[PDB]
């Protein structure tokens, strides 16, 4: 048996049930139908024996549903990886059952503050542009902000590549054949597992989506891993509102009051962290036409240039960017490869207007240096691989810092600017020079 309850009212998702005064669900509990694939989950206690709950999926007043007595519980771990899932955690890719012997709720306290881990420490990509830049904190919450064409994706899967291959790390993505196809023609789609959502679906949901995801991510922290979570696009093609109004949308709660899906998205954000055993990353795909600790600044006009990763290495930006979080060397190459390039910037008309040959000894090397810096970010991606013929490449941070510090040093002014262009390491700069 399982107690029983009659729906009182429905407006919207939002579903008032009434249960006996003697045995109340508690808050998370999930409510079942003998015939529905839906479930419905306690937010509230309205009082006078009533509970306010939201319907996950797809009821009139008086039918009867049952208490379950338990959360909403997810697989999680490795039989995850390269599937897709639902809100649920049920299978929507057509490979049948996801078998695991490890389930959790999506309902978790955060950890508690001696699990923290103390001190901030940098999580390494691999991609020279954003080791250098904008860097990323493990535990961090990053931006990814990009439209179309930029290599939005492409970033996405080399992200998901390299925290596998060389950390052993998995990543989780929450989201709204393409992608999908993409992952497999590129092998990493057995490093990261999938939870979708739906579009034209109310916002509340969207908040389930994502602590699905996060639930997946911290089985994986907890086997003292580092982990990626990615968020794209959670906030749009919602049915009640735009993004920002799904922001600002009320929902039923214990808390006292009903709190924005942007308040109970906070409490969210207190579970991406580092700890002790291993961490979370968050990065979230934020969609431009033309919290965060650091951001991914994608440009048309960086690619124009045919600079891939197209990542604008002025206008990205890192809390990390500290002596006493990376140290004085990597602060100081960082900031004297930003000077080189605003300098360039600001000389983009007087070599246009007064040509090049007018430029002062000292304007001439700014010039020659940014452009070789301009280049050196530019990096062969192991997921293009499959596109492109040429190996992908990983560059550890000691050597990005090396390399860049060569340049602004003026260690390198004898090598021509082609030879910086899609390599690695410097020392595959002077190999290539030796060519050309
Ligand atoms: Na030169």
């Amino acid at each position: 048996a399982l107690v029983e309850g009659k729906i009182v009212q429905c407006i919207g998702a939002v579903i008032d049930v009434e249960f006996p005064r003697e045995s109340m669900p508690k808050i998370y509990d999930a409510l079942i139908l003998e015939g529905s694939e839906l479930t419905l989950e306690v937010q509230q206690q309205l009082g006078d024996g009533v509970v306010r709950t939201i319907c996950l999926g797809a009821l009139r007043r008086g039918v009867v549903v049952k208490n379950t007595g338990n959360p909403i519980s997810v697989p999680v771990g490795k039989p995850t990886l390269g599937r897709i899932m639902d809100v649920l955690g049920r299978p929507i890719d057509e490979a049948g059952p996801i078998e695991s012997e490890n389930k959790r709720s999506i309902h978790q306290k955060a950890p508690a503050f001696d699990e923290l881990s103390p001190s901030t420490e940098l999580l390494e990509t691999g991609i020279k542009v954003i080791d250098l830049i904008c860097p990323f904190a493990k535990g961090g919450k990053v931006g990814l902000f990009g439209g179309a064409g930029v290599g939005k994706t492409v970033n996405m899967m080399e992200l998901i590549n390299n925290i596998a291959k060389e950390h052993g790390g998995y990543s989780v993505f929450a989201g709204v054949n393409d992608f999908y196809h993409e992952m497999k023609d590129s092998n990493v789609l057995d490093k990261v597992a999938l939870v979708y959502g739906q579009m034209n679906e109310p916002p509340g949901n969207r908040l389930r989506v994502a602590l699905t995801g996060l639930t997946m991510a911290e089985h994986f922290r907890d086997e003292g891993l580092d982990v990626l979570f990615f968020v794209d696009n959670i906030y749009r093609f919602t049915l009640a509102g735009t993004e920002v109004s799904a922001l600002l949308g009320r929902m039923p709660s214990a808390v006292g009051y009903q709190p924005t899906l942007a308040e109970e998205m906070g409490k969210l954000q207190e579970r991406i962290t580092s700890t002790k055993k291993g961490s979370i990353t968050s990065v979230q795909a934020v969609y431009v036409p033309a919290h965060l600790d650091a951001t991914v600044v994608l440009s048309r006009d960086i690619a124009s240039l045919g600079i891939y990763p197209a990542v604008d290495p002025l206008d990205s930006t890192s809390r990390q960017i500290d002596p006493n979080v990376i140290g004085e060397e990597h602060y100081s190459i960082t900031r004297r490869v930003q000077q080189t390039l605003q300098r360039y910037k600001e000389l983009r008309d007087i070599i246009a207007i007064l040509g090049m040959d007018e430029l002062s000894p000292e304007d001439k090397l700014s010039v020659a240096r940014a452009r070789k810096i301009q280049r050196f970010l530019s990096q062969p991606f192991h997921v293009a691989e499959v596109f492109t013929g040429s190996p992908g490449k990983y560059v550890p941070l000691k050597e990005t810092i090396r390399g860049f510090k060569m340049i602004v040093d003026g260690e390198c002014d004898h090598l021509p600017e082609q030879a910086f262009y899609m390599v690695g390491t410097i020392d595959e700069a002077f190999e290539k020079a030796k060519k050309i």
